[PDB]
């Protein structure tokens, strides 16, 4: 009989450990998780990390739909450094492509997928929490996630009680969706996670994967248009919580290295001044790469931004 609510505080203030599991091979994208890392950020005072993991490329593509040995041992070395240092951990499903663009077809390869790492961790500590999908989007629409996460939960529920699952949002994980989402009434220990990077424009200008992001370079934020724009927002978000009666984790926030770094202080601070008036629990995207906080080579953090965190 456990408190979704007592675990989202549990889960509280985290980092992404992003640009690493979630590519098609670790390494690809800039990041091999170092074991060290979970030492840095435990020091810092964060409460948990997020693991982005790509398993749809590291798992047979024909039934069983087995999840490769190795890669399977990689994620439980990552899960455990993290346990080691008493941060609580979350894991997901991450890019997993093709079930958003034909949902039917890969259904029974994702819930199969999710009925061996349920397997796989159904005994770990209370602090490992299952995130069903991540950034829902395109054929995968808001109507079909809906019974899409209840045949998810169905499969985790049958194997483990024990563990908080959670749920994100469709058409791409952030607010446009949330009026759509329904969690299953019978469904008792889950938290709803959102995307938060409004304005997108400002948060991803210049990404190289967002078609025409470039035209947003030199953008800024720190208006009092612009804060009341985001209050509005998480007001949004707020209500919706309320009459969901649904705990809330903002599994992702984070600006581009490309912004300005006084308007990426600024944006960042805000944001979690205002998550915490909330008490939503969240996650910094990211550790160290694109959108890093931290400078592994250096062995430093950008201090401000880092303030800007835990502060």
């Amino acid at each position: 009989g456990v408190d979704p609510f007592e675990r989202n505080k549990i889960l509280g203030r985290g980092i992404n450990i992003g640009n690493a599991l979630e590519a098609p091979n670790e390494g690809d994208w800039g990041v091999v998780i170092k074991d060290e890392f979970f030492d840095i950020i435990k020091e810092a005072g964060f409460s948990h990390v997020r693991i982005p993991i790509r398993w749809s490329t590291h798992a047979y593509a024909f039934p069983p739909y087995k999840i490769m040995d190795r890669f399977f041992k990689r994620v439980d070395e990552v899960i455990n450094g993290a346990l080691k240092r008493g941060l609580a951990v979350v894991i997901n499903i991450h890019h997993y492509e093709e079930l958003m663009n034909d949902p039917e077809e890969h259904k029974e390869r994702f819930l199969a997928l999710w009925k061996q790492i349920a397997d796989r961790y159904k005994d770990y500590p209370e602090t490992l929490f299952f995130e069903i999908l991540n950034e829902p989007h395109g054929n995968l629409t808001p109507e079909k996630w809906n019974e899409l996460l209840e045949e998810a939960l169905k499969v985790i529920r049958s194997i483990d009680k024990k563990h908080t699952i959670i749920i994100g949002t469709a058409e791409w994980g952030g607010i446009s969706a949330l009026e759509k989402l329904s969690v299953p009434k019978w469904e008792k220990n889950s938290i709803v996670t959102i995307h938060y990077y409004n304005p997108f424009e400002f948060t991803h200008q210049g990404a190289e994967w967002v078609e025409g992001s470039e035209k947003w370079l030199g953008r800024k934020w720190g208006s009092p248009d612009d804060q009341k724009h985001l209050i509005e927002e998480f007001n949004f978000i707020e209500e919706w919580s309320k009459k969901n009666k649904r705990p809330i984790y903002i599994g992702e926030f984070g600006a581009y290295r490309k912004a300005d770094l006084e308007s990426r202080i600024k944006w960042t601070s805000f944001v979690v001044r205002e998550m915490e008036k909330r008490r939503w629990s969240w996650a910094y995207w990211e550790f160290c790469s694109g959108f890093g906080v931290y400078d592994t080579l250096r062995k430093t953090w950008n201090k401000d931004l880092l303030e800007a965190l835990i502060g």
